[PDB]
């Protein structure tokens, strides 16, 4: 009781090729449903739509929500990262948990004094087993703070089966981790655990010096022919005829390249210019989207593409691409202001833009009365010879993710980006321990409802020891590079307004330096 | 299934296209609403994931 | 009643660093050493809001 279960580890260091960090946090944690179970679906409704039925249940308990960035990296040394190095993969793990407290709450008269109870407890775990449905990778809100100093409550937790709309089938399953074995914990004593990832291809962070029809030298011409006349052109008069050529450094379009694109969905464009686009509501109907046992849900943000091609900077993907807000921004109908859009001109390197048609083909083969076919392709699979880059990642966005635990999963590499993995970081999750109330004098069969409402707290940290590629580019001339802009501004960035309230002045990408494809 | 993997109580803490046209009173114009994703509007949130390849069959009964 | 010494700005160039209100100087002076109440949350709600907390037990040690 009359010692620290720790000191406050939280920094930032480089020793070189590897980078380690820690972010201690405080924490709070409320009661849920009076310790009770729950089933959920066209209950706490919206009304009836097989694509927004549900079937779930909210446990008494609770879970840790880190799989961002701007909760291990303060900015400018995020910035530091960018910069320097090319590519990198986190590898080592750890975890700790201390100075725990309890507290309770008597409501008398509106007067309620809060004062602690230093016997309570609670206990937690952890799945190395992976048997709880996996909850990340949905980026939910509630992450650590993007800052320090502030302090947050820990969101309830709550899963899904499969369901029949407002109807769960046989199949369906139901779990409950008071089934597991947890570190039970009292006040004054501390809980820590670690784990290390496994393999995994550094995401590379960075752009390309070339674009997939610009590869080959310009002084020479390919040793190989194209098809270059279908009819004569000497004089007035057409007839069929065969002229073919090399590839010239004025021909280049139509030179025999090796490789291909990347894979493609189309998608509507809009645009940021509110009267540029059609005046109809076809967020819902004219929206890409897939079908799946009758639900028809939306795809987003779908798969890697490239935002616009040049200067259409007033468009993007209608639902190709991420979006942020800044802070103070409330849950819906807000305008183009009060968010941030996604840049992707980075990828115009070497995939498509989804705004744009993939290619096209024909469709007939032409005889002297039969006209040359040709349609188009905005469906796009893959075939050898393909090669494409995941989307980037952003330091207010998602780390890593769940992999399906399936017989057939082909370049996992998640949509939102990051990393995935056959066996990812575990779940940790906590609860307040159910303490009843004054027991009735006599026996009672049924159990008991009344107890006394309390919540704890503490704080906690996490340290990430991760791997990085440093650069070796010998390009000459100075590359971009990531910087606050020198004129003079108000408030500052990344700064705390007269308030105190933190806020993001724009999204962050990591595709910065340049290195050759 | 693969459209229901999030968690039910909370929301993306990213934003979606919502809005095309205004809807206040009997005027149309072009505008945009943009809003997060819902425990209500869950058909919307963004996933991180996709569906498996495919090929269109005709469809017959017993 | 006086001060008794001061952070020599890290610069290249420094002459005579004695402080003017008098004192020592140094290039590595004394530390600096701060400390501040831990913050502890009141009664958060029954359900989620994605918002941070504003809502504590004041104290002081």
């Amino acid at each position: 009781v009359g010692n620290s279960s720790g000191n406050w580890h939280c920094d930032s260091t480089w020793m070189g090729d590897r980078v380690i960090t820690t972010s201690t946090r405080t924490w709070a944690l409320p009661t849920y449903n009076n310790h009770l179970y729950k089933q959920i679906s066209n209950s706490t409704s919206g009304g009836s739509s097989n694509d927004n039925a549900y079937f779930g249940y909210s446990t008494p308990w609770g879970y840790f929500d880190f799989n961002r960035f701007h909760c291990h990296f303060s900015p400018r040394d995020w910035q530091r990262l960018i910069n320097n190095n090319w590519g990198f993969r986190p590898k080592r793990l750890s975890f700790k948990l201390f100075n725990i407290q309890v507290k309770e709450v008597t409501q008398n008269e509106g007067t309620k004094t809060i004062a602690n109870n230093l016997t309570s407890t609670i206990q937690v775990f952890t799945d190395s087993e992976y048997q709880l449905p996996y909850v990340l990778g949905s980026a939910h809100q509630g992450c650590l703070p993007p800052f320090p100093a502030d302090v947050f409550m820990i969101p309830q937790y709550g899963y899904l089966t499969l369901n029949n709309g407002s109807q769960a089938v046989g199949r369906s399953s139901f779990y409950c981790l008071e089934y597991f074995p947890s570190q039970m914990l009292r006040t004054g004593n501390n809980f820590q655990f670690t784990y290390t990832f496994e393999d995994v291809p550094f995401h590379s962070s960075y752009a390309h010096s070339q674009s997939l029809d610009r590869l080959m030298n310009p002084l020479i011409d390919q040793y190989l022919y194209y098809l270059s006349r279908t009819q004569t052109t000497g004089g007035t008069t057409n007839t069929q005829t065969l002229g073919f050529s090399q590839g010239g450094p004025n021909t280049m379009a139509n030179q025999a390249k090796n490789w291909l694109p990347g894979p493609c969905y189309r998608q509507q464009r809009v645009s940021k210019t509110s009267a540029d686009n059609n005046n109809s509501e076809y967020s819902w109907t004219g929206a890409t989207k897939y079908h799946l046992n009758g639900r028809d849900s939306l795809v987003n943000p779908g798969p890697a593409m490239a935002s616009h091609k040049d200067d259409e900077e007033k468009f993007f993907p209608q639902s190709g691409v991420l979006i942020f807000g800044k802070q103070g921004s409330e849950k819906t109908n807000v305008d183009i202001e009060k968010v941030m859009i996604t840049d992707e001109e980075e990828i115009r390197t070497t995939n498509p833009v989804a705004t744009e048609q993939y290619g096209s083909v024909s469709t007939n083969l032409q005889r002297g009365n039969r006209q040359a076919a040709t349609a188009d392709v905005n469906t796009q699979g893959v075939l050898p010879g393909m090669v494409w880059q995941d989307r980037d990642v952003y330091l207010q966005g998602p780390i890593w993710a769940k992999i399906p635990h399936t017989d057939g999963h082909f370049h996992p590499s998640p949509l939102m980006g990051g990393f995935g993995l056959k066996h990812p970081p575990p779940q940790i999750l906590i609860k307040n321990t159910p303490v009843p109330a004054d027991p009735p004098t006599t026996f009672n069969q049924s159990k008991l409802n009344s107890f006394i409402t309390q919540y704890s707290t503490g704080q906690v940290s996490v340290e990430i020891e991760w791997e990085l590629q440093k650069e070796n580019s010998k390009r000459w001339n100075p590359e971009i590079q990531y910087t606050s802009n020198y004129y003079k501004s108000t408030s500052v960035d990344f700064a705390v307004n007269t308030e105190g309230v933190y806020s993001e002045p724009r999204p962050i990408g990591t595709r910065y330096l340049t290195r050759n494809l």
